[PDB]
């Protein structure tokens, strides 16, 4: 594959480093919707508001399966480390329309 997932539930957001690679969700809106990464390098996602969210990456984009994240509720986190350079679409499972890329060089 090209991610690995340090946690697979959602964990607190507080736990979260300062400085640390973060992509807030708001406003059915990823803060960051064009992310650019190194190889290596640790993403992590954090729901800032009430209504749940994932990340879905589809079947082919970082393996032959899909990764479908656990559903993140308010101030909760849930972080991916991309281990291949490339460039990565993904989605909100329930919302097709709240999408993102990162791009690993
Ligand atoms: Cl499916
Ligand atoms: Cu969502
Ligand atoms: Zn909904």
């Amino acid at each position: 594959d090209k991610a690995t997932i340090p946690s697979e539930s959602p964990f607190a957001a507080a736990e979260v480093a300062d400085g640390a690679i973060v992509v807030d969700i708001a406003k059915m809106k990823y803060e960051t919707p064009e992310l650019h990464v190194k190889v290596g390098d640790t993403v992590t996602w954090i729901n800032r508001e009430a209504m749940p969210h994932n990340v879905h990456f589809v079947a082919g984009v970082l393996g032959e399966a899909a990764l479908k994240g656990p559903m993140m509720k308010k101030e909760q986190a849930y972080s991916l480390t991309f281990t291949e350079a490339g460039t990565y679409d993904y989605h909100c499972t329930p919302h097709p329309f709240l999408r993102g890329k990162v791009v690993v060089e």
